[PDB]
């Protein structure tokens, strides 16, 4: 079974950039629902697979991608943030950013643009393309996970579902994105980059 | 050009079911952005069409469906609500509800279910199918308008984008849906039904 990971920090550790109420709801309510629904759905899938029921397997795909994706995305997201985050990357990672995007600022600009431009609910991602060996920016709708649907290895994710910022920034996504740069855990992003 | 319609009531007229802050933001910020972006996009489309630029026409489709859909959906939504709303329909409409769904309560149940079940942002609709001459429940993702994408004539719409309820009901959509039944303008839904 899958389980809700514990936050590596306190709910209010990202203040004033992301207030405690959002973190608490996001983690204990939203993420929890996905994990629970993921376990229920995998349960039904194992049953459909055992009986070789193809129709059931196919009918179950949206639920599995949605809840499975939700679990994967949020688990990575929590580790992407840190009260000691912010600033800029250093070393091999920063070098790859300059190489693939021109400069750190152009990178920020393109990731911010891809994130603000999502129509409806979704995610903005900085991913690694193993085939080409270069960094790449992508946006995924709803809870569609990056690796599972595009093949890219996720390094940094930005949740742009309205529940991720509405209580604090209302309809102004740009403000939310501007603020989230201050708590990004580049140390974690770097580890994910090195791992591949 | 298209323009932001005025609300037929005060921002706080739907209290306590939908508070004034949501109505104000929803109407003056969210809806306004769609109308503005719709006019800009139609402007570019007329230009692409004049020069017979097919590539430009196709590249512009997401923006036009998203902002155009947003304008259409919200314009109908405002008229679907009323401080004097709630209760049950009467006459031909109520008769068609019983005929097509069994009873008013089964209708409420199915519309509520379709609305709560939207994954990500979307809408729950009670529509009229002209070909078959029966009522039908449908759910549309993001801002995809009902008639334009399914052919059904929209009668009653329920916005389930998180911005429509988060400030007041947080993550609990069921509470939001339970509350919205109290301010539904059945008089307007009936007119839309008669019109076709
Ligand atoms: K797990
Ligand atoms: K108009
Ligand atoms: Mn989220
Ligand atoms: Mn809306």
């Amino acid at each position: 079974k899958h389980s809700l990971p514990d936050l590596p920090y306190d709910y209010g550790a990202l203040e004033p950039h992301i207030n405690a109420q959002i973190m608490q709801l996001h983690h204990s309510k939203h993420h929890a629902a996905y994990v629970n629904n993921l376990n229920v759905t995998e349960e039904k899938y194992q049953e459909a697979l055992a009986k070789g029921d193809v129709t059931a397997q196919i009918a179950l795909q949206p639920a599995l991608k949605f809840n499975g994706g939700g679990h994967i995305n949020h688990s990575i997201f929590w580790t992407n943030l840190s009260p000691n985050g912010g600033g800029e990357p250093k070393g091999e990672l920063l070098e790859a950013i300059k190489r693939d995007f021109g400069s750190f600022d152009k990178f920020k600009e393109k990731l911010t643009a891809a994130s603000v431009g999502v129509q409806g609910s979704g995610w903005g991602w900085l991913g690694f393309n193993k085939e080409r060996g270069h960094l790449q920016i992508a946006a995924c709708p709803n809870q569609d996970p990056l690796q599972g649907t595009t093949g890219l290895i996720p390094l940094l994710g930005i949740d742009v579902w309205e529940h991720a910022y509405y209580l604090q920034y209302k309809n102004v996504r740009p403000d939310y994105l501007k603020a989230i740069w201050n708590v990004i855990n580049w140390e974690n992003v770097t580890e994910r980059y090195m791992a591949c």
